[PDB]
Formats: C-alpha cells, structure tokens, sequence
C-alpha cells in the first residue's frame, strides 16, 4: 500500500506563494520537516533552519508542528502516513 | 449529489462500576451526522446517535484526533462559531477519531 | 469497541420517478453504515435496505461499484474471495468508493 | 495553485514500490511512461509496457479498465485516489 517505500508525499505553500509536492524520507525525524521540505527546493541550510512552519489538516486552523506530537523521537511516518494526503504544510521564510 | 450526511468515528469512554472493582469502558463506533450540523456541536450529536442520554453530553468532554496527532479541543479545530460539520469534516472524515469522556 | 461493528459506505442511488407526465432520471446520494462483517456479496441490497428502500427493490437492483471518477465495474471484479466482507474489501477505501445502484 | 505534480505509488514488477512525482495535466495514457523514466527506465521501456493498479485489497486491474476517454488527465484520474492505490508496471 501506497506509503511502504521510504518515502511520503508532502504537499508544500512556500511563501516569501509557490505550492508544490515534496518528496520526504519516511524514518527522519517530524521535528526536522520543515527545514527537509525546504532544503528539498533549494534553500540554504541556514534559510531552512529559521522559516516558520504551520501544519494544516483539512481546512482546520494551521498549527505548529509541536501541535502535533510531544514526542522528540516522532517520524514522518509516525505522524504522517496516515494523513499525508489532507495535510498542507504552510512555511513562511 | 455528496449526501446530507458524513460518518464520524466516536470513541466514548465511560466509568462502570461493578461491585469490587471500576471498568474504564470504552464504546467505539461510527456515527451518520448531518452535514449542516454546526461543528461545536458534534459532541451532543454524536452522544444522542450512540444512544447516551441528553443529559450524558452535559458531562462530557471530548477532543478531535487527526490519525495519530494529539487530540485536541473542537475549538482549536476553527474560531468560526458557525464553521458546520460538512466545513470542516468534509475532506478528512475518514481519518478524524472523536474521543468522549464521560465524566 | 476498537475498530466499531459498522462502516460508512457511499452510495447512488438511481431511480426512475414515476411521472405520468414524464421520465425523472433521479440520483439520490447518501451514506449508509453497514456490518463489517457482512459478506461483500450482500452489499447492495442490505445498503438498499438499511437506506429505507422496499424488500422488493432492494432484492432486483443492480449495482456496480467506483473507484474515484474511474469506470464503475460489477462488484464481481473486487474479488474472488467468496466469503470476503464489507471490512475485507471496503475498510480502507471506503471513502473514496461509490456504490452505483440501479433500481428496477 | 494546487501543485502541478501528482504522486504515484510505482513499481516495476520482475521475476520495491515508491512514490514518484509525475505532470497532473499531462494524459493519462502517458502514465505508464511518465513513470518508468521517473523510475530510471528508458523510452523504449514504454512501448510494450502494461500495468495494472491495485485499488486496497481489491483484485488489480489493467489500467484500461479505468477510463475510455482519450483526453482523461493523470489528474482527472488519480488526484483523489493516489494514497490508495498502486501501479504495478508490466514490462
């Protein structure tokens, strides 16, 4: 099922607005989404490093990633192999 | 047309008391709520579909879960006191538990 | 329980509004909530019944199922699991599958 | 606006599956071909390529089965179905 690679799909508003789909590595880290969704278009390790990012299931109200999980070792896939397909991620550099 | 109507999967938790000893009881099932239901409201209904007295939801509390994310309360799902159930349930029902404690 | 007893399915249900002035091609859409563990082979007319439909036209309708906005195939092209239910074949796609059902 | 790019969960079948990223507004008669390149396979690949998609547990079907319309989009066809299902890639 679809998933079981080592990848997800996450799509992607990157404003500064560009939208797009990232490809993202399953067993990294959720705490470190955002700066990899970013270092995946291009952007400086230190541009990553300071965007602001909101999680956005659905149309509820975007939330901060530590919204999500209290728990430091959570991975993507922990957090979003069952919801890739309705979430957005909202960065703002 | 898409239906007057969207499942919602509900956990309620409950207390039981037998003799000796408590039973955190737990009722697990989906529920057909009405798209135009407004949204701060989706506990009553859910409790009145499962079959819980109307004076069971003015005890109750109850958080909206996103697959595995931590629960969270209704309002921090929208500000919009009249967001309903379809604007806000519609794209993501399938993966959306709402958990119920019964106090 | 954990999981629950039923499922949502979606179903469309088309009929023929007996008119004498005229033919009404009508669709009624809408979700009903079935037993998992009911065998697949029984979708349609036990959606029909629990949607409030007639014995009778619960039992002659024909269905076929949709994937998306893809073809609809007959339910006979899910699976060849005879005894394979509602939960088997559904739990995980549920929503994004209509059942297309034709009354008589 | 709503992303150009679709993921498709492929494999190639021999004897793992992964996402790829194809052009949502390109046919969807090209989809087998989008995604052998995307997966390191070359032109000629495609030309007797077959695939069938697995819908969940249902048995998979061929491709064909999905839609007789010529002009269909890899968008009109998978862009509310592409977490469930998966093309498997028939060389």
């Amino acid at each position: 099922g679809p998933g079981s690679g080592t990848m997800l799909p996450v799509f992607c508003v990157v404003e500064h607005e560009h939208a797009e789909f990232v490809l993202v590595r399953k067993d990294m880290l959720f705490n470190q989404l955002i700066e990899m969704a970013l270092l995946s278009l291009g952007y400086s390790h230190s541009s990553a490093a300071q965007a602001k990012g909101l999680i956005q299931v659905g149309k509820w109200n975007p939330v901060p990633l530590s919204y999500v999980t209290d728990a430091p070792d959570a991975t993507v896939a922990d957090m979003l192999q069952d919801v890739y397909h309705v979430v957005t991620l909202k960065i703002q550099l």
